[PDB]
């Protein structure tokens, strides 16, 4: 009911958080990379 | 309930935008790269 | 309620759909540049 | 309940490990970049 509905909402939110986390270091290893070349 | 499928779904919702914005930063970058070949 | 659900799921699943197929063309980009160094 | 969600964000489930793969993919390219300088 909720509560599993809940849980996989927060599993997801979890997931995005890690994938927005992954995504900025992506970033900063690209302006690393355009300073350096 | 509804609450859970429209907020929290809220949650999601905003770091889907999160994540739309550090994908729109990166290819930045790359276009700041290619551009000094 | 259940279309309304699934409402929410879809408009997840294609704004995920599309964060995916910007990674695969970042991937991509990113493999010509290494290719040109 | 815990039996009809399952299916309910499978597409989502599915999505994100899709997402995580190309993550890992563009680490592996940036590697690379890094590696020759
Ligand atoms: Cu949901």
């Amino acid at each position: 009911g909720l509560a599993a509905i809940e849980q996989k909402h927060a599993a997801i939110k979890q997931e995005l958080a890690a994938i927005k986390q992954e995504l900025a270091a992506i970033k900063q290893e690209l302006a690393a990379i355009k300073w350096e070349g």
